[PDB]
């Protein structure tokens, strides 16, 4: 796979996003997700809704949080394998109550046919995202208040609790790194974004990394 990748440069990747007072990484993840599989499938780049995953999957929790997997799933078998905008469906748990599900008045913005749960391997996940675009992960964010910018080397991990997106990596690096889509505003991190070491399992990276497939 090449030296370096990076999907914003390719025009496949949103703005930086907010989740305000609530626990919804997991959804804000599963869309960036498809936001950009759509575009890399031929169809130009559309901002679609996390207020859907939040307010309508009830096999996840909304603010009390959920994992990315099951969003697709949701997406496919619950929901017609259908993807709002975030237009037709703006978010609004930014205060930290999510508003109950509507199931009309909306637009669709994009479709899955479903998902790949890529290996627990770094290099195998750098390959894949190389050809085939950003993908959803997850990660210890235990100690991320307090990252302020550069590559993240240290970060030891005891478990999985946030989800975010990987967008690319450079392996010229000195620090080889990962780059990894957030959900906190483009405040945090590096204009919204943080750099963690590839190649040494940073933050639990490898775990569970999936990604959603339009047909
Ligand atoms: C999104 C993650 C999130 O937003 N944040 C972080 O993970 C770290 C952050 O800031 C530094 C932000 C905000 C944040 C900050 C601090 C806490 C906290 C602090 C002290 C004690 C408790 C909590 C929380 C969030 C969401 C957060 C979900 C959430 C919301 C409120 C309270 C607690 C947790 N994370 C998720 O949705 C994850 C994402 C996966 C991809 C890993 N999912 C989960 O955490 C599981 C969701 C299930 C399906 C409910 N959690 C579990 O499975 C656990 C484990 C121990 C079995 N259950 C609930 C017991």
């Amino acid at each position: 796979a090449p030296a370096a990748v990076d999907w914003r440069a390719r025009g496949a990747v949103t703005a930086v996003k907010d989740q305000g007072q609530c626990g919804s990484c997991w959804a804000f993840s599963a869309i960036g997700n498809v936001e950009c599989q759509w575009f890399l499938a031929g169809h130009p780049l559309t901002n679609l809704s996390e207020q859907m995953l939040v307010s309508c999957d009830k096999t996840d929790s909304g603010c009390s949080g959920g994992l990315m997997n099951n969003a697709f799933e949701w997406i496919v078998q619950e929901n017609n394998g259908a993807v709002y905008t975030e237009d037709s469906y703006p978010y609004a748990s930014g205060e930290g109550i999510s508003p109950p599900c509507t199931t009309s008045g909306h637009t669709v913005g994009a479709t899955i046919t479903g998902h790949v749960e890529l290996p627990q391997d770094e290099a195998q996940i750098a390959a894949w995202l190389a050809v085939n675009g950003p993908v959803a992960v997850a990660v210890d964010a235990s100690s991320w208040m307090t990252y302020t910018g550069g590559v993240m080397t240290s970060c030891v991990s005891e478990q999985l609790d946030h989800g975010v997106l990987l967008v690319g990596y450079n392996d010229s690096a000195a620090v080889p790194y990962w780059i990894i889509k957030n959900s906190w505003t483009t405040q945090w991190g590096e204009e919204g974004y943080i750099r963690i070491a590839k190649g040494s399992n940073q933050c639990l990276v490898k775990e569970e990394a999936s990604s959603a497939v339009v047909g």
